[PDB]
């Protein structure tokens, strides 16, 4: 029952289900902050999440949107899904994604804003992120930069978080617990 | 000394040696179930495994073959080498490997059959699998699908298993122990 | 405060900072052994490491160079940065990098020499290496061989080391501690 929880893991590691159980532990009304991406919209099938949960779609400037919504004052907890897509959205919105500096600085501004919000938050947070740095060194410069930036974001979040879990095949290894 | 053991790890993580030590802990006669792939056969050099061990070659429908062999009634334990190649064989045998649904469902049927067999087994099992989901997101659709399917299989097996070990540089981290 | 420490992790895992803290724990004068690669030299900005630390540049035959320098008799501890670049230098110096055997044997000779030196060393060692085997199976033969060789080196070092740490998002998981 910590204030800030980071759950990270690889592809099909069960990180979403575990973070969702932590968030259900927060309470019955949960803010599911979804960072996913003219006239109409087509949507891929959404996960079957609880009925009392409210969903906040914000692909960029997550801390700003969540703070402006005021919804932190009507829920019991926050699940952020996920740091991975937030990094992806920050990269694909730069002018040159093969350049590292602007994307890195923008993602760091984003993560620092999230740390500020969570520290000042009345409800607890569980955040979902991916581990992508333990593979072969990819060749693409855009891809290497993305991997580096996500990893930096994960370091910053793990340091600010009270509990940090690393998922292997659906089961959590405790990295940090108060 | 649990009933079902899952040992997973990356490339050159020592998972095979550690699973083989667990299996040697099972007893002296071990069933080594090998899931590897016109007139003749050429073979790559096999690992030097104990003399009393019996080797069962079955690249697909592993639970069916092991059950039909009856060999669970003549050995002290089973080492399954490995879930990785079983997923690979299930993928490369579909009509279209760039399609996800058939491969996913076939691999899930395979893993569910293995869970059933192990639950009904008189001897214990140690299973070897790979962790492949902590790298950069690969581009190939066949490859992404394979990675997703292996990870799902690893979740199902870890949940059914009594002990789960994650290998780093030859040494085990305990993920789950009864 | 062990004799031989191995810190490994992925891209942007904080392994360098953590190994540097262990080394600062060794004492005030530390040998930073850097394995990085006609008339002049251009250099990328170096990390801001302590003033009393001495830096030894040796991209290949690390044990030989460190032993010949005699510097193990003027410092309080050694940080080796890093096994990853040492493997890379050993691979790129072979005639055919798509061939596995020569590179593998040369890297094993290198790691065995390092194990010998550390065992015979008056000061303790912390070594930095990368985990690269938990991603999708790469296609390139040179790349697959490199990944296999680094993983073998990490096994040998982890076995000889007294303490082994695996880094996730800047935080260490203890793999082995005396």
């Amino acid at each position: 029952g910590s204030h800030m929880t980071l759950v990270l893991g690889g592809i099909r590691s069960g990180k979403s289900q575990y973070a969702e159980q932590i968030a259900a532990g927060f309470g019955k009304k949960i803010l599911y902050v979804a960072t996913a991406e003219m006239e109409y919209r087509v949507r891929k099938h959404q996960e079957r999440r609880p009925k009392s949960w409210l969903t906040l779609e914000c692909p960029r400037h997550v801390a700003s949107a969540v703070g402006e919504s005021g919804l932190l004052d009507q829920v019991d907890g926050v699940i952020l899904e996920c740091v991975t897509l937030l990094s992806s959205n920050t990269l694909y919105a730069q002018k040159d994604p093969t350049d590292y500096e602007p994307f890195q600085e923008a993602l760091i501004e984003e993560i620092e804003a999230l740390k500020k919000l969570i520290r000042q938050s009345p409800v607890p947070w569980v955040l979902v992120s991916s581990e992508t740095g333990m593979g072969i060194s990819q060749s693409d410069a855009e891809t290497r930069h993305y991997c580096d930036g996500l990893g930096i974001a994960n370091q910053l979040l793990a340091k600010s978080a009270d509990e940090v879990y690393f998922m292997v095949a659906g089961l959590p290894l405790t990295v940090k617990k108060g």
